[PDB]
């Protein structure tokens, strides 16, 4: 056993992570986000909390435009949560068949760009610093022992690297397949 290729859309437990993460992003209780917000938020995190150059932020925002994009979310149009889960269910069917595929998936993508900015050494690994650095700026985890659940899932050590292709796999499996092996990802910090 190597992974997951199976969606699992009728899960009360897929559908309640993405409500949890609709919530968290939906941060004026508007019950409606906007691709807008979605692409300001990333530029803002890795620009003003991360020190990205331009370039890279380009690269990044191109990453989270095309991901929250393939939800079917839209420049100047406010997605509300019935939409929203409905558009991944479109997200997580699109990216299932590229992983089968063997091409890279968005989520994939948006990593390469991301791990490129958190790392300082920009060879594709991150520290734990650079975990906590990158998702308490994000807000996806609070406390520091969520951040060290990552590397336990991921199976590596806290004082090690953590690279996009390991982490890939483990998020494919959170956000797309359900997939045993990924529980706990964030920690506490997300169902
Ligand atoms: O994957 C991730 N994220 C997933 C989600 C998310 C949002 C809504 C939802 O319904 C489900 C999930 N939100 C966020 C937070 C966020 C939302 C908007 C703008 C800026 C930040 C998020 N940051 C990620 C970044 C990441 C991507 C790829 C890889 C890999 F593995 F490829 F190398 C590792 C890490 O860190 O985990």
């Amino acid at each position: 056993h190597h992974g997951k290729l199976t969606s699992d859309f009728d899960n009360p437990r897929w559908i309640g992570r993405h409500k949890h993460m609709f919530n968290f992003l939906d941060v004026n209780h508007n019950g409606k986000i906007s691709l807008d917000e979605m692409v300001y938020k990333a530029s803002d995190i890795v620009i003003n909390n991360l020190g990205a150059t331009p370039e890279q932020a380009k690269r990044h925002k191109d990453a989270v435009e095309a991901f929250f994009g393939g939800a079917g979310m839209k420049y100047g149009v406010e997605t509300d949560w019935p939409a929203y889960i409905e558009g991944w269910k479109k997200l997580a069917t699109d990216e299932l068949e590229k992983y089968a595929k063997n091409e890279p998936t968005l989520i994939r993508i948006w990593g390469d760009a991301l791990f490129d900015i958190v790392d300082k050494d920009q060879n594709g690994a991150i520290t734990l610093d650079e975990w906590k650095a990158y998702t308490k700026a994000a807000g996806i985890i609070q406390s520091s022992e969520d951040c060290e659940e990552t590397f336990r899932v991921c199976d590596i050590d806290e004082s090690g690297q953590l690279d996009v292709d390991e982490m890939t796999r483990q998020h494919l499996g959170f956000w797309y397949t359900m997939d045993p092996a990924c529980e706990k990802l964030y920690g506490g910090a997300v169902p």
